């Protein structure tokens, strides 16, 4: 079953991929933001994916990782992917 995951979880496990006080608020909004513009290159971001992969039980594709600019985009790729794997 297709447990599309929130905006809350999200935010979150982006939080563990760090530590503390190193780290910004992410509060008010993150999703209209970019991964650049919050300090994040790709390998602690692709932590924070993984994160994610292996609780639910899904593989983020390749190619599309090159199409998520906002973590907007990010979670419509986790979310429809979940709704493919049925
Ligand atoms: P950054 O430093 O540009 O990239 C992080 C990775 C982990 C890819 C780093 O370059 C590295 O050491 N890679 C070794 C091989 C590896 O782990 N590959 C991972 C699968 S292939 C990576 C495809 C991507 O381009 C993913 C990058 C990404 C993900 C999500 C949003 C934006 C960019």
């Amino acid at each position: 079953m297709a447990t599309l995951l929130t905006t809350d979880d999200l935010r979150r496990a982006l939080v563990e991929s760090a530590g503390e006080t190193d780290g910004t608020d992410l509060s008010g909004d993150f999703l209209d933001l970019r991964f650049e513009d919050i300090g994040y290159d790709s390998l602690a971001l692709m932590e924070t994916a993984a994160r994610l992969e292996s609780r639910y039980g899904v593989s983020i594709p390749d190619d599309v990782a090159g199409r998520v600019d906002t973590p907007r985009e990010l979670l419509d790729l986790i979310n429809g992917a979940l709704a493919e794997a049925a």
